[PDB]
């Protein structure tokens, strides 16, 4: 099952996370001509763009047919911009294609060639498809964590594929993560851009260095007993996440140690099992999460033996629900059940009390 979909997500996850990682600091000494601010004020990238477009173009080199929910569109972009964004693609191929190359695996083709700005700007808009609760699709966060990236810390290039509203298959690439930072040790070949994490559904969470991508280490979550002895895991940006209701959930259950940082690298954490418990409360209940912010961590923390649900009602996440999830906020964990479940209702419980 879903072989030759693991090939083309962990190798288009694998390009994009050197170029995000070689980009990040001229990204942010030419932040005002490789940013701009979107009709949520949020930011997007010249880096953000690229990575889309390497992997969708990607994605239909190999599945021509196939539906995309991407983060990003090319609406508006100038053609400077798109310009820029197709430099930095042909720069990162250079020095992937020198040191990288995959044998067998095409990144493009004669239908989707990727040569020219208009062909940037198809292949970014191919994202534009709204999900739901049938049938295959490809979703795609290029860089989650952006106002990480753009603050020189931690990121990821984040894909998923979901079949009938269920998360399939997710690859996560943390092309900053350097594992010596949380306690553990690093495997040959992380410095030049991270690690790769990813599974399918049934068969196993697994991650590499980026560089390598080719051995396999098997992951599972930890299993602490003494509460009192887990580490959170929490989003560093305060507008994100309701930090001061996440941190009354830990007074509550005396969990005093804490991690934080952008993106879905908080699952990977989680599934390597260096930390027992993420928590992503919203600040406001109207906020629907995006699906992209989630998928790919959905499905390797699943596979690694862990818990993730809401944060109010402790029922599993919906990803047939189209761009967004119907529930409010987000909780993971190492388990067992018994902790998820004191985790969710203390969370239900300082929500309730506001
Ligand atoms: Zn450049
Ligand atoms: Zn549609
Ligand atoms: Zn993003
Ligand atoms: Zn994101
Ligand atoms: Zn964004
Ligand atoms: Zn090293
Ligand atoms: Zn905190
Ligand atoms: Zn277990
Ligand atoms: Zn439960």
């Amino acid at each position: 099952a879903l072989e030759r979909e693991l090939l083309v997500a962990t190798q288009a996850v694998r390009k994009a996370s050197l170029l995000t990682k070689r980009i990040q600091s001229e990204v942010i000494s030419h932040k005002d001509s490789t940013t701009i601010t979107k009709n949520d004020n949020s930011p997007v990238t010249t880096g953000d763009y690229a990575a889309q477009t390497i992997i969708i173009n990607a994605i239909k080199s190999n599945f021509p047919d196939d539906k995309v929910v991407g983060e990003e569109s090319s609406s508006g972009l100038s053609d400077a911009f798109v310009s820029g964004i197709l430099n930095e693609i042909k720069a990162n191929d250079e020095v992937y294609n020198k040191n990288y190359k995959k044998d067998d695996f095409l990144f493009t083709n004669d239908q989707f060639p990727l040569k020219s700005l208009e062909d940037v700007r198809q292949i970014i808009d191919f994202g534009n498809y709204e999900g739901g609760r049938k049938g295959r699709f490809w979703c795609l966060d290029p860089i989650d964590g952006t106002k990480g990236f753009l603050r020189g810390e931690q990121f990821a290039v984040c894909l998923a594929l979901i079949v009938d509203g269920v998360v399939q298959l997710g690859c996560i690439g943390c092309p900053n993560l350097v594992l010596s930072s949380y306690g553990a040790q690093d495997l040959k070949g992380h410095e030049s851009f991270g690690y790769i994490f990813r599974a399918v559904r049934g068969l196993g969470a697994f991650y590499s260095p980026s560089s390598d991508a080719e051995s396999w280490t098997k992951i599972h979550v930890r299993h602490l007993k003494d509460t009192k002895d887990m580490i959170t895991l929490e989003g560093v940006e305060k507008g994100h996440s309701s930090h001061d209701e996440q941190t009354a959930i830990k007074n509550k259950l005396n969990i005093s140690k804490s991690l934080h940082l952008d993106s879905q690298a908080k699952y990977c954490l989680l599934a390597l099992g260096l930390a027992d418990v993420y928590l992503r409360l919203p600040i406001k209940l109207s906020y629907q999460e995006k699906i992209w912010d989630h998928a790919a961590g959905n499905v390797i923390v699943h596979e690694a033996g862990g818990i993730h649900t809401d944060a109010m009602e402790d029922v599993p996440l919906d990803f047939g629900n189209g761009r967004t999830l119907a529930t409010k906020g987000v909780i993971a964990s190492s388990g067992p059940r018994e902790l998820h479940d004191l985790v969710v209702s203390t969370s239900c419980d300082v929500i309730q009390s506001r």
